[PDB]
DNA sequence: TGACTCTTTT
DNA sequence: AAAGAGTCAG
């Protein structure tokens, strides 16, 4: 392939500082926090340019251009560059188009994760995949300057050529505003959150780990006694031999590889031998120790004593965020021993507090809205306990006739409706038969005929159109909706049902984040957004701001969109994330 | 290195 | 429904 033409500049010139350009600020490290920038490419009306970062980032004019909002840039994964630049004390402004976010909105199923993959969607192939240039795994490395510069320039040239086709298709999809007014402003907001980080009380985590280590050694030794020998408890294969061969415990569930030792299998095995509950206890403690004490500690920055997560804004099929290093969206809450981990997440400044606000049943409320189910809407308009009310309806009983087991099962039905699990999935969850599960679902549709109507209609719409959409026009293609394989087709149907629910909830929280950031600034508060956990926002703020935030945050969240039923937000604050409960 | 298995969250 | 730790082939 002949090299694409470009100037390998030694110095920044005026013609590199046009008010419209494709810009590449290359951070090759997967985790971009305080990570090197290996090179820079600019493409504009005047030409193609490669700049060495030590030159560019020391040039007052270039830096000024980077921070000038009126100088428009087109990029791929602008958040990566923005954050890497934040660590160097440089502001990136004026990013008017992000090809990563554009490709993501166009079809999240494509898994677009480099410029090449995005370009391929429009039959543009004059750019290499990053993996071919940098290698992968242990072989991963930055190549020599000629190879590096050409690659960065080809990526920039691709972005420059692809902006128009991508924007055009977004417009046809009615997704132009979704990109420009939602995902892109959110991206700046996430960059600030990641950069700010969350303070961690490492000392408390460490002493927790010490306590766990003691309890782990105790249970582990007890396990060896009950087995009559030592083995690797964390090896499902070895444990399977102890349980199902040495101890002759029944085999209720198997895997592709051998015996299942899932927690739900073990729970059923407990009455047979004393070893089982000890194994369950071991795995609980071991999960906390390895994943949440040791894992968290590994990624706390020693300089700051903070964790700086990375939100992947371009991954999920539903439009949710995910987060990594650490993942702050699965910190334990359910069981008290796990929940205590949240005590280690503290405010980053003295006399500040953690403030958390969460939507109450936002997914079921969205469902009531999109389905226009009279019963479901009435229930939310009365702010009823939705699980108790669902139990009342399914079992045809009065509120005081609802037993705890009845409510538990109604709750599992709702969870099934919300996440679109199979009737086989409901059966598994409630430990009942499919016939019984199917009866539950059938009773539900009798009490909520509008939801049944919605399930039917959306599946048909997915068939006819080839995709489903959310409130704010996020899209998900479902080509498997026509499949002749039952399991493949059924999963697609469930995704047709679930996506406008989970996706629209994602849309709403994302808008609330944008609305909140603007309100905080207007109100001149020092409060800052730290985390989003699917349906909740977590902030830290001076204690003197708590009373104002108690009024402000739920109002912004509740008013983010207007639905046929109210949105409800609960809130708490305290000296640690644990206490904000 | 990657397929597997298991566990945590919403 | 949909990140990461550990094990065990290759
Ligand atoms: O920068 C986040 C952004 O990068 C992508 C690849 O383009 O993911 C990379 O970065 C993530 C966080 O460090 C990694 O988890 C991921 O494995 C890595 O490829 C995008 O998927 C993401 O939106
Ligand atoms: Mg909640």
């Amino acid at each position: 392939t002949a090299k694409m033409a470009f100037t390998l500049a030694d110095r920044v010139t005026e013609e590199m500082l046009a008010d419209k350009a494709a810009l590449v600020v290359e951070v090759v490290e997967e985790n971009y926090h305080d990570a090197p920038i290996v090179g820079i490419a600019v493409v504009n009306e005047h030409g193609r340019f490669f700049l060495r970062p030590e030159t560019a980032l020391a040039d007052p004019q270039f830096v000024a251009w980077l921070g000038d909002e009126t100088k428009k840039k087109s990029m791929f994964d602008s958040k990566r560059a923005a954050v890497a630049l934040k660590w160097k004390g440089i502001e990136l402004c004026g990013v008017s188009f992000d090809l990563l976010l554009a490709a993501y909105l166009l079809d999240p199923a494509q898994g677009v994760d480099d410029v090449a993959a995005a370009a391929k969607m429009k039959q543009y192939e004059a750019v290499r995949p990053d993996e071919a240039v940098y290698g992968k795994g242990a072989k991963r490395a930055v190549p020599d300057e000629p190879v590096l510069a050409e690659h960065l320039v080809r990526k920039a040239a691709a972005i420059w050529a692809l902006e128009r086709p991508f924007l055009d298709e977004l417009r046809r999809n009615e997704q132009d505003r979704l990109l420009v007014e939602l995902e892109q402003p959110l991206s700046s907001i996430l960059a600030e959150m990641e950069f700010a980080g969350v303070k961690v009380d490492t000392k408390r985590l460490e002493q927790m780990g010490e306590e766990l280590a003691e309890q782990l050694r105790t249970v582990e030794q007890r396990i060896y006694e009950l087995a009559g020998q030592e083995f690797n408890i964390n090896s499902p294969k070895q444990l399977g031999v102890i349980l199902f061969e040495k101890l002759q415990l029944p085999v209720l569930k198997k895997s592709k590889t051998g015996y299942s030792t899932s927690a739900d299998v073990l729970e059923k095995l407990a009455p047979y031998h004393e070893i089982v509950e000890n194994i369950l206890h071991y795995r609980q403690l071991g999960k906390l120790q390895s994943t949440y004490i040791e894992g968290l500690l590994k990624v706390v920055r020693p300089d700051t004593k903070k964790v700086h997560t990375i939100f992947n804004q371009a991954l999920t099929q539903t439009g949710r965020l995910s987060s990594t290093e650490p993942n702050l969206q699965n910190i334990p809450i359910r069981l008290e021993e796990g929940r205590k981990i949240r005590q280690a997440f503290v405010p980053s400044e003295s006399d500040w507090l953690i403030f958390a606000a969460d939507y109450s049943q936002i997914e079921l409320r969205v469902l009531a809205h999109i389905a226009e189910d009279d019963n479901l809407m009435e229930a939310f308009r009365r702010d009823l306990d939705i699980h108790t009310k669902t139990a009342m309806d399914i079992f045809q009983v009065s509120e005081d006739e609802v037993t705890p087991n009845m409510r538990r099962q109604a709750k599992a039905v709702n969870f099934g409706i919300v996440y679109g699990i199979s009737d086989y999935g409901l059966a598994q969850n409630l430990n009942i038969s499919r016939k019984e599960a199917a009866e539950f679902i059938e009773r539900y549709f009798e009490s909520f005929p509008g939801v049944k109507r919605y399930m039917e209609n959306i599946v048909q719409e997915a068939k006819q159109k080839g995709y489903v959409t959310t409130l704010l026009h996020r899209r998900r293609y479902l080509p498997d909706i026509t499949s002749r394989n039952f399991n493949v087709r059924s999963f697609a149907e469930r995704m047709a049902m679930n996506t406008p629910i989970q996706g629209s909830a994602a849309d709403i929280i994302k808008k609330a984040m944008i609305d909140l950031n603007a309100r905080l600034k207007e109100e001149r508060l020092q409060a800052r957004l730290l985390l989003q956990v699917h349906d909740e926002l977590i902030l830290e703020a001076p204690k003197e701001e708590m009373e104002r935030l108690c009024r402000l945050v739920p109002e912004v969240m509740e008013q983010a969109v207007t639905l046929r039923v109210p949105l409800k937000v609960d809130y708490h604050y305290g000296s640690t994330w644990y206490d904000a409960k």
